[PDB]
């Protein structure tokens, strides 16, 4: 539905290997008064990345929800070559970004509102058996001060109809200081990896993106900056088996520190539900206010 012609750049939002995100105007009528949107490209689009890509594109459009980024629509050249996916455009940028920019104005009260808004989006990506794989502030964008939206789903799987996990090893490099002890060690996606990942996202929140206290720099220093290249996986998985974990963040109560450190159960089966999570969540929140 949308004529590459009329994309007009304005400015990159992203750029990862695999994919970006640029900031464009679309204008078919040429006079300017076209709507800013975010448009996803691929940066080496194999046939493979291709497949995942349009894959991707038909999740996204299937997800309808406040805190879910809206599909607006595809954009192709050349037959169907260089595919674009087009997005409604957010206007404060990612959740990492924003809350490092802003964070003596961000107060435990709207950490809490955001965490509550990713509960309830991943909730509902659960109720249609997605596992997002990729949860992390960087891929939590902000629409306004008071609303949040989970903004990236270029990991994201269906779940087989008969199981309850999904096994995938991709080739690369993968968010490691996010991961599941049971995705480090068997490559099993879960429900359930995604909430050990949640409790890293709440901590990534409670430290207000501080440069030296990110999972990556807190899991080095704990297994020893030493480390170098695939001992580093090994490593971090037996720290973890040992029941080695993130830190309370500066200023974190005790109680959302106990949730954190609820979702970083070794035992898969014992993790919270999102429903749940949701439900302590805004009974904290009640209390504070
Ligand atoms: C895999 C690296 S990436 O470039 O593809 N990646 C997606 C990314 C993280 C998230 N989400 N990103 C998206 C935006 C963004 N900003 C403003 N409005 C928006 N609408 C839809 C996306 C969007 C900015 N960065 C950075």
């Amino acid at each position: 539905q949308f004529e590459e012609r009329h994309l007009k750049f304005l400015q990159q939002l992203g750029k990862g290997n695999f994919g970006s995100v640029e900031m464009c105007r679309y204008d078919p009528l040429q006079d300017n008064t076209g709507e800013v949107v975010a448009v996803k490209k691929l940066q080496h689009s194999t046939e493979e990345h291709l497949r995942d890509f349009e894959r991707e594109i038909e999740i996204l459009k299937s997800l309808q929800h406040d805190n879910i980024v809206k599909y607006k629509g595809v954009c192709y050249s050349a037959g169907r070559r260089n595919l674009k996916l087009i997005m409604e455009y957010l206007p404060y940028g990612s959740l990492r970004d924003y809350l490092q920019k802003h964070k003596e104005r961000i107060d435990h009260i709207k950490l809490l509102q955001y965490t509550s808004q990713i509960c309830k989006g991943m909730e509902y990506l659960g109720t249609k058996r997605y596992i997002h794989r990729d949860l992390a502030t960087r891929n939590i964008l902000v629409e306004n001060e008071n609303r949040v939206k989970i903004g990236d789903f270029g990991l994201t799987k269906v779940l087989p109809q008969d199981k309850e996990y999904y096994k995938v090893k991709e080739p690369g490099e993968s968010p490691i200081f996010w991961y599941a002890p049971e995705s480090l060690t068997e490559s099993k996606f879960s429900v359930a990896s995604d909430v050990w990942s949640f409790g890293v996202v709440l901590y990534e929140l409670f430290t207000y993106i501080e440069k030296s206290k990110s999972p990556p720099a807190e899991f080095m220093r704990m297994i020893g900056n030493d480390k170098q290249g695939q001992m580093i996986v090994f490593h971090l998985i037996e720290l973890l088996k040992n029941n080695g974990r993130l830190p309370r963040p500066d200023g974190c109560p005790d109680e959302i520190y106990m949730i954190m450190t609820e979702c970083w159960n070794n035992n898969v089966n014992q993790r919270p539900s999102f429903r749940d999570l949701a439900l302590r969540v805004d009974q904290i929140r009640d209390n504070m206010a």
